[PDB]
């Protein structure tokens, strides 16, 4: 039972549910404690045994490993309404889209810093077998001190697979033309649309889309000055046609792409850490 673990303040909730700031009692290990309600679960899965748990469970589960660029899952509890989830907690720490909201748009140097570690942290849970589907800022937490990143929140991600979804619970406005005109995409390349907003969401301090019309025309508008090699690589991303955008590998070897920085550089320069 939880009293394993000593519950601290209310760190966010939403249509998924809430979740808070914790401290296991035998350790003293910093976690947070992730409350799942039934009723809003989009997706089931079952474990290697085969207890009937949110795919989100199953997800973090293949994911675990001693790879930082993504949450570890520390462990789980089922209730009547809900499931708790115990997970790593980096201190002091910061989301994504509170660090831009403070900061405005990220110098690109920062910017390639923080997109090239998310790229790492989604191939890994591609390799994994694991989909994400909400890529976005609120779901990329910083690590102050080391200047890393780690990808959060598998609760609309689907095991990856080569055919197309029909379903998708994600964030509308990372979405990709595809999902808004015909409900079908494909994972990886509806996954390289949302780098592209976030890279976007980076560089200009705010996604490129918000109504459908303009998702679906998927015309490019820069409202700072960033570079014609990111501007390159971001309107790459967009591509209208699926099979238009570049593949991960594409991304990585992108001329913007190019000696990035180690992470701890990056939280000496630019996190002061
Ligand atoms: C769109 N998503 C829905 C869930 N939402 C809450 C959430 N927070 C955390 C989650 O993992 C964490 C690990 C450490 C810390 Br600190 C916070 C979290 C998570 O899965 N969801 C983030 C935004």
């Amino acid at each position: 039972l939880e009293s394993q673990y000593q519950v601290g303040p209310l760190l966010g909730s939403g249509g998924f549910g809430s979740v808070y700031s914790g401290i296991r009692v035998s350790d003293n290990l910093p976690v947070a404690i992730k409350h799942v309600e039934k009723d809003r679960i989009s997706d089931w899965g079952e474990l290697p045994n085969g207890t009937r748990v949110p795919m989100e469970v199953v997800l973090l589960k293949k994911v675990s490993s001693g790879f930082s660029g993504v949450i570890r899952l520390l462990d789980w509890f089922e209730r009547p309404d809900s499931f708790v989830l115990i997970l790593e907690r980096p201190e002091p720490v910061q989301d994504l889209f509170d660090f831009i909201t403070e900061r405005g748009a990220l110098q690109e140097e920062l910017a390639r810093s923080f997109f090239w570690q998310v790229l790492e942290a989604v191939r890994h849970c591609h390799n994994c077998g694991v989909l994400h589907r909400d890529i976005k800022d609120e779901n990329i937490l910083i690590d102050l001190n080391r200047g890393e990143l780690k990808l959060i929140d598998f609760g609309s991600g689907a095991l990856l697979k080569d055919t197309v979804y029909t379903d998708f619970d994600g964030t509308r406005v990372y979405s990709p033309p595809e999902w808004i005109r015909y409900h079908r995409y494909h994972g990886r390349s509806a996954a390289v649309w949302s780098l592209g907003i976030l890279l976007y969401d980076m560089v200009c301090g705010d996604i490129p889309f918000e109504h459908d019309e303009e998702i679906i025309r998927g015309q490019v508008f820069f409202r700072q000055r960033v570079s014609s090699e990111c501007q390159h690589l971001i309107r790459w991303c967009l591509a209208l046609r699926p099979s238009d955008r570049p593949t991960f590998e594409e991304i990585q070897n992108h001329p913007w792409m190019q000696d990035v920085l180690l992470p701890q550089e990056t939280a000496e320069i630019h996190l002061h850490s």
